[PDB]
């Protein structure tokens, strides 16, 4: 059968990567943005748009190529895609040059062992055909201009990029299958070309998988166990080993060390410089210059399949093939990261560094930053000296100052979209490991925002923040953490510059919030602001937060919106709030799943804590009972509350009498919110009862969506005619009628009204109403209105 | 039998009652707010309650705050029961604040089947070195585990610790925590009783217990092992424990397949006058006729050594 011999041929091709593939293979961890490898293409939901569009993301050396070859070998061994699919094809960007137009027939012939495949027989059922595109970072060189060029003929010879772009959007063999493995850097445009894909990220080894990999690498079990032990000797290296490529490099290095008699603990002692130490242990200036220039010209030309002409130009000869390179004549680097490492080393032995600084972005997914990363690796003073004294060469030093200037250019620029994320900058600053220049080039980050998804992220963030000395606003993202929280927040207590800490929407959980609480209550921390919206906390964290409040006198505001704290959680908080050393001023409690029962406790706070200025307890089932309990105790003029809010509290006119008492008595209760409450015209009249009081101080009174009517409209007129202090208002979603609007107009006409804003959003008025509103806006321009819907 | 107003109306007078000493409320679904109201009732200085049992009351972690306030404010309470309430590790964390208070006079504290985990154990440890009136503890039927037991014991090894009758019934343990228990037995001079039933200790675990049992400074006056899933391999260890421990005076071996050779070796060890054991149980196994004759004989010459060998 055709499929059987094709599978045998691809098994022969993909048996080894030399070294055997499956024997050295180790399982990886992948999660859809765990998703099992046997569970790829079936739709989890029965209404999934064509399942044939799945994209893969991962770091450098994560194993996208190894995953592709492993799935191809599984399809070649009778494991997967037997009863589901029948054909699997392999297409590579490096082999498929974009300058030479081609067709799908060319790709099939290249993939088929026989140069004469049954093209007529194999192009009838695309369902059982899957096309694999690995290393997508070499395809979008002209997608930004070839948007409208579409090819649908399989036999038509068109440029590779255009043909592949036609394939992606499911119009050439639309029902065929596609599997794309990409770097995550520059997917932003590609998602436009995607028709309901699934983005799956690759995370690599775990601890058990790492142990399995060291077992499968070394032929000696004892040597593998010693390697495993020395990996756990250095926590940094063990964390770095979640990338299989780093595991391969460290295993080869340990092999070279123990075969030559060198000790293995030196490899563990070496941190962050695995590539440089590996190269030094493996091992001339003309050879290094030629190889570096070859790598650099490959960088400019996007060429990996080098020919003899490049070596002639760079002075590289036939005797210049080593382990890093590979002969196939075809010259190719074994792994691209080595090529970027050599290119980075070139600029320290075109030599103008500015090409790295500004010509970034000409290549999709940005090979340059990784290059530049090793640049920060090499410019390190100790690492620079070691390189010079190990290769007898010299390293330029103005490159460090130029990199500094590039750091401020990246930090202080406006159009920050095109630049890569700040986490890459932190990777660089951790790679370099030079304290003083880290501090100097890092004092240019008053506000820091980072999103963390691995141990490397946490470690580099800890190092970087510990180096920081002039940061004010800091945010974190735990995008998937007790150990994580401890490792990060231990340094934050020692940070004497931080003032705002954002942690909204992070599902840091309750024990993480606890760990944060032990971090904060240290006297060193200077945080004055803590936002915790949608953190997923619960009543358990309230005890810890109460301890923090009772122990810390620097905190100013605090947010707890959308956490199911509950009335018990409020009861726990009030103990800390009532403490004489609590300096809280702004306290959000929106949508905290409260009830009226907690309200009583809150009341005590207002007469135990005087620093609490504005409260926001909206979107809770408080009700009339709770509002009355709060207000009756709030009526004391000594109460310092200003800007209470009861959005969507399910109230009615019953609590309006208590609110009237508050307005009559309190002299600082400026603002007040009541939207989405069925107050009614009786409720508005009850509010007017205290609004007309000469001692009133209310400077705003929101009434949006209160379900009002035109009956209490005279009350509105009275409020405007007599309240000389109120300066804002809101009446959205309130059917007041044309007569009411025109009476409002004529009331506002006189100079006795000091109102400075008013809203009538979203209703259907009259032409006469519109003329009246335009007129009143004309004679007095200060009284802004948002009458237009 | 079907209560905030009910609880207030009743318990208002109980604070003024100067004669009450024991208050049973087991199996009543008085709920959590009722338990709160009870707490405000108790902390009045008038009440003389020294005993409060609250089994299966349906409470939760919310009541623990109120109970902690009661403990920190009342110095007449002696024991306290909270069995079969889903207090949880957070509830224990709340209680320990009151327990650690210098004015807490608690002596007996039941926490059976309180849906705990190992995480609470650490907090409990502090209690043993903050409160010295706590004599006997009962934290059985929880998913404590080896980690929690080790955390508790490692901090319990201080000879100043006053704990006596700890119990870990059905805690899902194994031989790992047995070393920590051995350290406790080697160091503590007041840890008399100890329960371990329904724990897969094994013969290795029993040997580890023997490691500290043979210590001349031991004071263990009982060691329950029912349903521990033992075997006959550590049987010499049983013989050694009986021959050398002059302080142990009770035992339990129910649901433990020890074999006829083990039972007869136990008999011959017990025969001598050097053993001061005063009770022993072998309930629910299938022995031999020779075994029965040996047991009857040993009961005959020494009548003090009671046995419950009959199933
Ligand atoms: C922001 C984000 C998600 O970390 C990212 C964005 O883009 C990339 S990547 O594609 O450049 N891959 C890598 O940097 N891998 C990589 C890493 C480390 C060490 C090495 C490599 C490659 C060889 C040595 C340590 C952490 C990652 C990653
Ligand atoms: N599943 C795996 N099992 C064992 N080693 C792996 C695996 N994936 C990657 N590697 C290691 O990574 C190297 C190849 O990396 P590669 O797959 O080319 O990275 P990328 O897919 O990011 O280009 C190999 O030397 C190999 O040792």
């Amino acid at each position: 059968d055709y499929c059987k011999m094709y599978r045998r041929h691809v098994r022969s091709r993909f048996y080894s990567i030399s070294v055997d593939l499956n024997s050295r293979y180790t399982q990886l961890q992948l999660v859809k943005e765990s998703l099992k490898l046997e569970l790829l293409f079936e739709p989890e939901d029965g209404h999934s748009e064509p399942v044939h569009t799945v994209v893969f993301q991962g770091a450098a050396g994560i194993g996208k190529t190894i995953l592709a070859r492993k799935i191809m070998l599984d399809w070649a061994l009778g494991k997967l895609f037997k009863d589901k699919f029948d054909y699997l094809f392999f297409i590579h960007c490096r082999e498929v040059s974009l300058r030479t137009p081609r067709s799908l027939a060319d790709l099939i012939v290249s993939c088929w062992p026989d140069p004469n495949p049954p093209v007529c027989k194999i192009l009838r059922k695309p369902s059982r055909i899957l096309f694999l595109m690995d290393g997508f970072d070499e395809l979008q060189g002209a997608f930004d201009e070839h948007i409208g060029e579409v090819c649908t003929d399989w036999q038509k010879a068109v440029r590779g990029d255009i043909l592949l772009s036609s394939l992606i959007r499911k119009k050439l063999l639309p029902k065929a299958s596609l599997l794309i493995t990409t770097r995550p850097v520059a997917l932003e445009k590609l998602q436009h070309l995607l028709d309901h894909p699934r983005h799956v990220e690759i995370l690599g080894f775990s601890e058990a998988k790492r142990k399995e990999y060291f077992f499968k690498y070394f032929s000696n079990e004892l040597q593998a166990r010693e390697a495993f032990r020395l990996i756990q000797e250095n926590e940094v290296l063990f964390t770095m080993c979640f990338i299989p490529l780093v595991c391969w490099i460290v295993c080869t290095g340990l092999k070279q060390q123990m075969e030559t008699g060198k000790s293995l603990a030196q490899t563990s002692k070496t941190t962050t410089a695995v590539y440089v130490f590996f190269l030094s242990s493996l091992l001339f200036s003309d050879y290094l210059q030629g190889l570096c220039s070859l790598a650099a010209d490959g960088i400019w030309n996007q060429k990996i399949l080098f020919e003899e002409c490049d070596l002639r130009k760079h002075g590289l000869q036939k005797t210049d093939v080593s382990a890093f390179l590979r002969m196939n004549r075809f010259y190719s680097f074994s792994h691209m990261t080595f090529q970027e490492f050599f290119a980075a080393m070139y600029y320290l032995l075109n030599r103008d560094v500015k090409v790295l600084l500004e010509n970034y972005g000409k290549f999709e997914k940005g090979y340059l930053i990784f290059v530049v990363r090793f640049l920060f690796g090499l410019v390190n003073q100790e690492r620079t000296s070691y390189l010079e004294k190990k290769l007898s060469c010299k390293i330029s030093q103005q490159v460090r100052l130029e990199l500094l200037k590039w750091i401020e250019v990246k930090a202080k620029a406006k159009k920050l979209q095109w630049q890569p994320s700040q986490l890459e900058l932190f990777y660089c600053l951790y790679e370099m490991q030079e304290e003083d220049f880290v501090q100097s080039a890092m004092d240019h980050f008053p506000k820091i925002e980072i999103n963390l998804s691995t141990r490397m992220d946490h470690v580099v963030s800890s190092f970087c923040i510990k180096n920081c000395h002039r940061v004010k606003t800091l945010s974190l993202g735990f995008f998937h953490t007790s150990s994580f929280c401890r490792g990060l927040f231990s340094s934050l207590s020692t940070n004497r510059s931080l003032t705002e800490l954002d942690l909204s929407d992070n599902t840091l959980g309750d024990p993480g919030m606890r760990v944060l609480c032990e971090a904060l209550q240290h006297p060193g921390c200077n945080i004055q602001r803590l936002w915790l919206g949608r953190c997923g906390l619960s009543h358990q964290c309230c005890f810890d937060i109460s301890s923090v409040l009772s122990s810390s006198q620097k905190l100013v505001e605090l947010d707890l919106s959308d956490n199911a704290l509950g009335d018990f959680g409020i009861r726990l908080l009030c103990v800390g709030l009532k403490h004489l050393l609590c300096n809280l001023q702004k306290l959000w409690l929106v949508s905290c799943c409260l009830t009226s029962a907690c309200c009583q406790d809150l009341a005590l706070v207002l007469s135990s804590n005087h620093s609490l200025t504005r409260l926001y307890i909206g979107e809770n089932a408080l009700g009339d009972s709770g509002v009355q309990v709060l207000c009756e105790k709030m009526k004391d003029p000594q109460c310092n509350l200003q800007k209470l809010g009861l959005v969507n509290s399910g109230l009615t006119s019953i609590c309006c009498s208590a609110l009237t008492s508050v307005l009559k008595t309190n002299q600082n209760f400026t603002h007040l919110y009541l939207r989405s409450n069925a107050l009614g015209d009786t409720g508005l009249r009850l509010l007017c009862e205290g609004l007309l009081h000469p001692d009133c101080k209310l400077q705003m009174l929101e009434l949006d969506n209160c379900s009002l009517t035109s009956h209490s409209c005279w009350n509105l007129s009275t409020i405007l005619t007599h309240n000389h202090s109120l300066r804002k208002l809101n009446l959205g979603n309130n059917d007041l009628g044309d007569l009411c609007v025109v009476t409002l107009c004529e009331v506002l006409k006189q100079q006795g009204c000091l109102l400075q804003s008013l809203q009538l959003g979203e209703m259907y008025l009259n032409r006469e109403t519109k003329r009246a509103l335009e007129a009143l806006q004309e004679e007095k321009p200060e009284l802004t209105i948002v009458f237009e819907i």
